[PDB]
């Protein structure tokens, strides 16, 4: 029950609370307590993901153990398996433990199970900050997930304009092909994003075909998004007005 | 440093020396002594990849938390990054000290820093006790390193005939791609292992392009794999045969 | 003429005229003027194709040398070629002659010069009856004609649900691809049929470009079934939303 | 046994024994006993199949029915299912047999059950005289058997240059697609016959990837047919040498 | 300047007042003041633009080596360089002009700095007249401008019925494609010319993608030509209508 | 004829005859004269052509009329018509007469009939100091032939090193794509050219599949260039000797 009562403070950032039921534990009883899984997730990943800083660094400052350690967490309903402290925060917008979680040793490029890094997590709901912070701190532009769908390509996707003008500054190949073929070019071109296409025009995107046969045009065509079909086609059609 | 002898001791499976190290110390003090890392891994890390399996035991048995510390580890030259206990002794082949850590609650599926499980870990040289017991153990037979190469993938270009054959029966999904678009049936073609590639068409696996536009036959007539072309060009003619 | 008195009388299923047009002629004589084709056709060929039981029965209990001869029969103006007498039944919806050839040792998988087999010709207008016995009667499923447009695939096009999901319970491969690259996805995608689709894509159909290079979605796009349009994109986007 | 004996001398071709052991019963019995079946097959057929011309032409007297009846025939270590005397004849190189069977009005696009025309059936083996005579005597060119492999390809991949060349002049279809997408351009390839791939080239022939995603230059590489192959890389970059 | 006086006179087609202005002038001065650019212009080049058939006979009569200088000229706000006289007035319309140019030995295909020929100059506008005394006058058909882009092509894409027709029927190649992969097809398909495509469709004009992933059917569909797509689904589905 | 004897003069660069050919005549006779084609030649064209910089340097002086008329020239046995003479002199290697034409006002972007610049025309037999003294002359790096086959591509095809290296430090488009989906990488592969694809892949340039199904490495496969078969298959398999 101990166990249990330690986890449910960390997770809730009852720092008050932590401190006494720890009270008079030794080292190794404190860093078992601290690193132990309850319900596939660690205390300190929890207090990562929900963002309780103080929780963090009272965490840390107990043992280390478990800041590679990835657990069960949850994102728009859905269960993410092994994900480490580091990737929770960044994909949970919580700067703050982001910058904790380095200062301590956190590994920057380390994934969840499905080879997503935090990078890539805080590219999904478009924390700019984190996605600095971490390329600041040699995260990996081109580790892409089991999909290999990109940073770049969640970015151009999201429509998350700033994050994509970043990561192109910061030398993010425009020509990378996921599983399936598609580029960011493709993720503009479904997400109705004619800037960031522009954009990708602009540092040497080339227009292909993924494995569905769909090249952005069509990809554009089928997702209704009019503004990208009249900009494509107006681009491929200019050179006919020439005698 | 009394930290360098204690390393050094766990490290070369010297039980009866670390002991006289550990002598006036308290348990306090052991365990601080214990989880300290020496050339970026921990004692429980280096006794745990030379399968030291008595030292494993008392090493765990003063400090519990150290059992997921990632560290440094090296295999054929090159350094391992972020390789926990359970992986390092998966790779090395030492299986009581697998059956140790498991027996001692270590995370079957917890990965080294590009998201390596110790059930890879154990395909890579061929250890098919250790796959066994893992997937016995819950092992997760779909998690792919960051490259994404399965468990399956490394079987079949190692050879591994009767790991492959294991974690088919065990239902690994046959027609998984890499990130450069390679499937188990080009890690067979590439080394020449018709057996393997008759098991996986026995699982209707795909005959498909990989990132470099080529399928299993391509691959395996570039790479000289005389046997595989002149079974696969046989099936695909085996109709023309026939009156 | 004789021969075409008794052709004449076989196609119009008028058994007491003929029975009097043989009355004063030998075995020899009357299985020569039952074997003779007039017109392209057999007179047993003429009893199938206009679903003639009583007709199709004396012809056979007098000579059964013609049962998988093959011959000229019409459906909607359009002459088809080499169709034998168990394919024109099971075409025009004559159970009852169907059960009668297979009684009498008629070839099931026996096709008509363009490779359509009985099976086929009832998935075409759509008799399920003549589909369930045809099955039962060890017709096999994969046996396309010449443009390897299989039972699945026009059974799909036709709209019949009912049919269509027998062959799927039945374990007919919906991954199939004909000569030009079509599935049975497209036929649904060109009349709108969502229902049937998602019945086709609930036993794991797979998504393929025809000769046109046309994939289902695409084909639903140019002829405006934006319903299975937008239910593909959805479809084909949903890893994307992988974190 | 009377049925075997009587089906034994017409597979050996012993006309004065099958005579002898009819020459008593009545022409009923004897026309009762000729068209019954045995091992799968009728007399008739054996007779064709064989090449006994004067055997052939003694049970066409017998019963002219059986001339359409097809059965079973051995070839090179396996059975052909519904195959009639003529497509026997022809597949076996019987001129003689060939020539009768239509002059005792045969059906010159009757098929086997796997839709192999006697057309088809000469092209294997090469027998060029029984090809211009079926072809001189209305035989379809365009009749494919059940995998759509024409008469031209099988000619291709049994390198036979003179059948090839009267199929091309007599009009046959260089552009035609088998049911895994195969074209005679690629049967030349797996086959290593230049000669016809220059005479379908000279005709202007069209190179497409089949169901494997191979070309006739990829087909003549894994085949390692280096002789068609170093033609076709030269072919390809004819363009390249255009200042 | 008289240099500016002389050229003003042959662009307005003031024959009258550049007679008074070379009055006193030698042969050698009218040759090198009737030679000068203006504009970047020849006074020919610019009297066989605005079609002065009475100026163009006398500055030819002059100097003849001016007949293949080119300079620029406007057409639609856009200014062309190294446009021969031939060109501008074949794109202007001036027939007469055209006539006397070709009479006094002008090169048929002489073309602007974008390598287009008088020939497609006159096929952008539509001038009938011109494209066929140009085409009787040796002007070769199959050189295409800087983009790749035929005679054929833009009178596709322009509506020119007549043009087309005419060009076709001389022997025009329906099959060429341009440097962005466009094919005459495609220009039919972007202008909804259905009268123009079942023209090309005669001369067995392939459907091919085209650089941006577009077959003409496609092309037709995102831009709202749904006569094309109409056509070519009902032609690619009229085999379907067949019992 | 006069015409016929300067023509010849001209040709064969006989300065000395020429100015006593020509030496009473009139500015618009000199014009005349040395502006008409012979055997669809200008005399200009000729002395480029064949490298007679007095000659051209004399002509030039005379008239510049004929600067940019395209004529007859023949280079490898082959008749290349609409060659202007600075192409001539770019593709001949003459570098004092490209110089020459280009102080005298040439077109530097001025194309044969079929769209090759006097740069592609200096990158096909590697003059390395004209294709420098081009592109500091604003000559246009992505102007390709009608093939679409660019300055790069043929460059890497002929092995060029120097000149690929230039024309990439210049910003040449590594990934363009020929009318065939011809990419540099290819045109490497085909020739054997190592170094050069390395420096292609150093400048990002992408593999990719050509209209044939051809990529680099297939390519490098089919003509036996085994120095870059090996240089790939170990590009792609380096990651499988990863634990």
């Amino acid at each position: 029950d101990l166990k249990t009562a330690v986890f449910n403070a960390a997770r809730d950032g009852k720092l008050r609370l932590l401190t006494k039921l720890l009270a008079s534990k030794s080292k190794e009883e404190v860093s078992s307590l601290i690193s132990e899984k309850t319900n596939g997730a660690t205390p300190l990943l929890m207090a990562a993901r929900y963002g309780h800083l103080d929780m963090v660094e009272f965490l840390l400052e107990q043992c280390s153990a478990s800041i590679e350690v990835g657990g069960s967490v949850n994102f728009d309903g859905e269960t993410i398996e092994g994900a480490p402290p580091l990737w929770a925060a960044s994909a949970a917008g919580h700067l703050k433990v982001v910058q904790s979680l380095l200062n301590h040793g956190a590994s920057v490029n380390n994934t969840t199970l499905t080879n997503s890094t935090p990078l890539r997590a805080a590219c999904f709901d478009g924390h700019l900050e984190i996605v600095k912070y971490l390329v600041e701190h040699k995260a990996d532009l081109e580790v892409s997930n089991r999909h290999g769908h990109t940073c770049l390509m969640i970015s151009c996707y999201k429509g998350h304009k700033e994050i994509a003008q970043y990561l192109l500054e910061k030398g993010a190949d425009v020509n990378r092909k996921s599983v399936k073929g598609n580029t960011a070019l493709h993720d503009c071109a479904e997400s109705g994003s004619l800037d960031i296409m522009k954009m990708l025009l602009m540092y040497c995107a080339k227009m292909e075909k993924d494995g569905y046969g769909m090249t952005p045009l069509l990809s554009a065509s089928v997702t209704g998004h009019t503004n990208i079909v009249d900009f494509l086609t107006h681009h491929a059609q200019t050179s006919k007005t020439e005698r």
